[PDB]
């Protein structure tokens, strides 16, 4: 081509650090370039001032998507943090709450057999803790100890001291003595809590997963990629920006090693949305409890009409807004905007004062001040800026782990969704 003008560009280089002792007056003739073009007309660019500029663009690239990562991860983290802290809470209070309603409502007579309740709840609090519970085989084996009582009161004319109850345990495990409404009202408690559990504890996941890609450090073909979009325009005494899709390419070629863990983290924000739908409806647990003096009236209505017929058979072979739905709200929000966080970092890169590159027209292209030929692209293990796969094979096996902890929780949350076990 032409010699370029250093003179129009004296001043960028300064503003990029660089001393005016350090600049080139006249055009070098040298050709010993890394990463900038060094064709036979010159360039105003030494290979100190590539090195100089090629540290600055990596660390700016790294800075803000540290910043950008961390205080994702930081927000998510503290809003599992305050949503599991508020269902503990609400879980101790209403242990406490159920018994003052019920010692009051019945007496004695409830007072002598809290225990099955609190041994209950306590089963509860222990699984949305630690998830080592099984939710179902508590709930069957709840309402078995209950129709076992439910059997000896009924028969206060017969003398049942004997510990021959292991034939009524048995018996009650294929019997119904209050029809469909514990069947139905442990699987609605079990959906609940699995629902509620796993909703926080894969938002922690992704916390935990999203911090741990900081770990993954840029590689070296990223750098020659983003000197050459970001500065070597300077070089051949261009003053124009890089142009927006020339520069989204060479930042989503940088931040590659993210391809999968992006499109996964669309789907975990897809699952959490439909676990924060059952949340806020049908697998609300303040709707297994406020109904309940209701299905208490049916399993006596139906223990009222089977009664003498389940007692000859067991004789036959023995003798304005809750806060718990204002933090799911606040979380599914924010889980919502966050769902392309991780396609939007090249163009959120792309937009700060550091590149400022230009939407157009005439903008930096890599080559000259022209239209960028190549679109944005979308393709897995190649890209227009790079020769090969701009994802080395460290980075991606740094993404492993981390990729794999967050499919877990995609099924976590998609069996939680369907409520199956
Ligand atoms: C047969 C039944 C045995 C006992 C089953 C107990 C089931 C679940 C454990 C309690 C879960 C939280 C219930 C909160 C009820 C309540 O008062 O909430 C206050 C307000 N609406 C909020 O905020
Ligand atoms: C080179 O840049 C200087 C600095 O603005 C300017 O004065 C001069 O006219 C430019 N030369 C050409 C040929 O455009």
């Amino acid at each position: 081509q032409f010699s370029p003008n250093c003179s129009a560009v004296t001043h960028i280089f300064q503003a990029r650090g660089i001393d005016a002792i350090e600049i080139p007056q006249k055009p070098s003739n040298e050709r010993v370039l890394r990463y900038c073009e060094s064709p036979s007309v010159g360039t105003c660019c030494t290979y100190n001032m590539e090195t100089r500029m090629a540290m600055q663009s990596r660390q700016q690239l790294e800075g803000h998507t540290k910043d950008q990562i961390s205080r994702m991860s930081g927000i998510l983290g503290s809003k599992a943090t305050k949503f599991k802290d508020i269902f503990t809470a609400l879980l101790k209070e209403s242990r406490t709450q159920f018994n003052s309603m019920f010692i009051r409502t019945y007496g004695v007579i409830y007072e002598r057999n809290s225990y099955v309740f609190s041994d209950l709840f306590k089963e509860l609090e222990t699984y949305f803790a630690n998830g080592r519970v099984d939710l179902l085989e508590v709930m069957d084996k709840f309402f078995n100890t209950l129709y076992q009582k439910m059997f000896t009161v009924l028969n206060t004319q017969y003398t049942f001291d004997e510990n021959y109850m292991r034939c009524v345990s048995e018996h009650m495990k294929e019997l119904k003595p209050f029809g469909d409404v514990p069947d139905k009202l442990s699987v609605q408690i079990k959906r609940s809590f699995v629902a509620t559990r796993t909703y926080g504890q894969a938002l922690t996941t992704a916390s935990e997963v999203a911090k741990k890609v900081l770990n993954v450090r840029l590689n070296a073909d990223c750098t020659g990629a983003l000197t050459k979009m970001q500065h070597c325009g300077a070089c051949k005494g261009y003053t124009e920006k890089p142009c927006t899709n020339y520069c989204v390419n060479v930042i989503k070629g940088c931040l590659h090693y993210q391809h999968e863990f992006d499109s996964e983290w669309e789907n975990f924000a897809m699952a959490m949305d439909k676990v924060a739908e059952r949340l806020l409806g049908s697998f609300n647990i303040v709707m297994v409890v406020e109904p309940l003096n209701i299905k208490i009236s049916e399993a006596i209505m139906n223990f009222q009409d089977s009664g003498q017929d389940i007692t000859n058979r067991v004789f036959q072979g023995c003798g304005r807004e809750p806060i718990l739905d204002r933090i799911v709200r606040d979380i599914r929000q924010r889980v919502k905007d966050y769902k392309k966080f991780w396609s939007n970092l090249p163009h959120s890169v792309c937009s700060n004062e550091d590149i400022a590159s230009s939407s157009d027209g005439m903008c930096w292209n890599g080559h000259t001040i022209d239209r960028y030929m190549h679109s944005i692209t979308t393709e897995h293990g190649s890209n227009p800026e790079f020769t090969g796969n701009p994802a080395s094979t460290k980075q991606t096996a740094q993404m492993a782990s981390q990729l794999s902890h967050l499919k877990n929780a995609i099924v976590h949350l998609r069996n939680a969704y369907n409520g199956q076990d």
